[PDB]
């Protein structure tokens, strides 16, 4: 048993509705508002094919970037200077106003709710998994503590080989809904969570993104709010967003906080404004000064031992979230698989945005290219 | 085999993506734009409870019209006379624009869109079906015409007994992926239909979804795009709507013609507004004024054998996916299970939009009184 969860709607039962319910009584009313979190679903089109580059000034400073972003699969690349937006770039194919699938990014998403409930004493990162979600015991976060989940610094037993339907990524994937199903699985998230192992170690960090779950989890327990509306209370309500965001829900409605949230690029763009700002948006703020002071500071580096990231950023580190970079640039990033960014440069108060679809996931030649046009921007920005 | 059908995407493979392979190239490029259309997803809201009753005029004439329609579970209501917003009504709950499903009224949608293309000449509705579909060759649709599936005269086994799974009304669901899948089922929409039989006789009326499904078939042989493209090609994209409206898609992204439409009452509005206008919508003509002109005159009198339609309008018809009330005011309804309409009263040049979540699909009760209020309302726009 995983405890209890937030109502699909007020009054719903545990598990209300599924698939083979949502046109039934009392579930209909609810479901027939929302069909899109049941069934997949697509827009028809209000309005009635070549793709739009507004570079602008960095064009003169990178004169080949629209090419460099092409090579690197982008779909959406945004740079936002202060308050402004003073480059722009996306696909044909890709409106500006169009969603797309923030990965990773997510997670970053995720870390701030959890900042917010920090800022109002709803959650204290130095008590245990198990104060705020008890039904977690016996799993490996039984005895980790809240911030060993956010700086991910638990040792997890989870097989990375997705090839493999018994490794746990692939698993996670299925009792979400991003894979299809197969007998035997969990049945939802949360119960996937449990079933996860360790040998008890923790302080080293280990990027998995089952934590971010867990983290989300937690938002559930203490708000009492499905993920899915905490993320936007919390967060995306606050931030004035052109458009609302969207996040994948598994069968019980539960939003994969790890890496299903789309938003367009400018949105996702006031996030990093909001950060810039010492934690306020136009909505209010959203979470406090001292958060994203520390979220800038960085984590413990000899808790970051991921070769992958340090070869590129010698003194980088990972805390609540986030991925700190350590260079002489302070940038810190929100980063997913095949190429999203939430990339900020304090330095320049800007924000950089680019959302791709690199063919793999991940390889060091992606990355090498991804972050060598993330620099390049970013120093284009310096006063001269 | 059910032969060719539109690519999710440029260039891509038949079926492609499946859950199971979206996040491979090169069908992330576009699944990371849609992924909706994938999995389950919900809303995170960009704004930060109670009814909206704004009924004003009607309201004198119809005191107690607020308590009729949550009796009638009203979620949305609204009353066009011209171009012009006299009456409102949203449950709490509910924004004024927020989509609900159409249900059943998205069969006028999709027959909109065959009016258009016979208005263009690309489909003749004397044509036998597998003129445009030869597929479905030796199924109930091998020998009817393209009217006759408009205006549903074709005997068909079709059990309706949903509660029963070997029903075809059920496994119409399953193969749509409204409903959990069972072993065996047929793969995808295409497929259920052309599993379909039928004694061969035609000419008398009986109501069937899966006619909706085989018309969006035929609009997709006849112009290469996926439903969900034609539907907004010439119809949605031409009303000048305030918002995208979205469509349940099966596991090769064929729309759920029949059913799977959801929109916010203002724009169902302006789908009536253009029948009223003679066939012309903002955005251009969307159909001749000879195939609104039918509409309104109605099918076959004879054919309509429907007693539960019959005992309410005894002169009533229905043609080109229409129901024709045949009564003193010549109303005609996109009707849905479970209270959805899109009512048009031509003699006050009025369109009422109801969409509601009547516990029931279809009862007598809710009829007489759903009925009573669409009637009261259209007479009290009366001139006196
Ligand atoms: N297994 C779902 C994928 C989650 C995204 C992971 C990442 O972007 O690093
Ligand atoms: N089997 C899916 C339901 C389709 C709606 C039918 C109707 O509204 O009459």
């Amino acid at each position: 048993s995983t405890g209890q969860h937030p109502a699909r709607y007020p009054g719903a039962a545990a598990g209300e509705p599924t698939l083979d319910s949502w046109q039934e009584p009392p579930h209909n009313r609810w479901a027939f508002a929302h069909l899109g979190e049941m069934v997949p679903s697509a827009a028809v089109s209000r309005r009635p094919g070549h793709a739009l580059a507004r570079l602008g000034a960095i064009a003169a400073q990178l004169p080949d970037l629209e090419q460099r972003l092409e090579q690197t699969y982008t779909d959406a690349f945004l740079v936002l200077r202060g308050t402004e937006v003073v480059a722009e770039y996306y696909r044909a194919g890709f409106a500006p106003d169009d969603r797309h699938l923030l990965m990773a990014v997510s997670k970053s998403l995720c870390g701030t709710v959890v900042g917010a409930l920090v800022d109002e004493g709803r959650i204290d990162p130095a008590q245990p998994v198990t104060e705020y979600v008890p039904e977690l015991a016996g799993s490996v976060y039984d005895g980790p503590s809240v911030l060993q989940v956010l700086d991910m610094q638990i040792s997890i037993d989870y097989n990375e080989d997705y090839v493999d339907p018994a490794s746990e990524v692939q698993t996670h994937d299925r009792s979400a809904g991003w894979a299809t199903r197969r007998h035997g699985d969990p049945a939802d998230t949360y119960e996937f969570l449990t079933t996860l192992r360790g040998d008890g170690s923790t302080g080293e960090f280990q990027y998995c993104s089952a934590n971010t779950d867990v983290l989300a989890w937690i938002v559930e327990r203490v708000t009492g709010l499905r993920y899915v509306e905490a993320l936007s209370t919390y967060l995306w309500a606050k931030l004035d967003a052109d458009r609302d965001a969207t996040i994948t829900v598994d069968t019980t409605g539960f939003g994969f906080a790890n890496g299903g949230v789309s938003c367009t690029a400018r949105d996702l763009a006031r996030v990093g404004r909001m950060m810039l700002d010492g934690g306020v948006a136009p909505g209010g703020r959203v979470v406090s000064e001292d958060w994203v002071r520390r979220v800038l500071a960085g984590g413990s580096h000899e808790a970051m031992t991921d070769k992958g990231f340090t070869n590129t950023f010698p003194d980088g580190s990972y805390t609540r979230q986030w991925w700190c970079t350590g260079n002489e640039r302070g940038n810190v990033s929100g980063i997913g698989i095949h190429g999203q960014n939430l990339w900020l440069d304090p330095l320049t108060d800007s924000v950089i945005v680019k959302l791709s679809s690199w063919p793999d996931p991940y390889t060091e030649h992606w990355h090498r290219l991804q972050n060598g046009i993330l620099l390049d921007v970013s120093r284009a920005l310096d006063a001269v």
